[PDB]
């Protein structure tokens, strides 16, 4: 049952919600079309260090990615 836990991860501006994927621990947002960081649990939403998607990346955002 441990989602809504540390499942809970929205951007800070739109406040959508958010799926990161290993390996790089980006955090993709479709609602903000940028990508955000994560250093081992330390999510930088900030202005230096937040890169936008391209449009590929934001057309894979039409569903779950790497979810299953």
């Amino acid at each position: 049952m441990e989602k809504k836990f540390l499942d809970i991860l929205v951007c800070p501006v739109t406040k959508g919600r958010l799926e990161y994927h290993q390996d790089k621990q980006e955090l993709w947002s479709r609602q903000a079309k940028l990508a955000y960081p994560i250093k081992d649990g330390i999510p930088y939403m900030l202005e230096n260090e937040a890169r936008p998607l391209s449009e590929e990346e934001l057309k894979a955002l039409e569903h779950h990615h790497h979810h299953h």
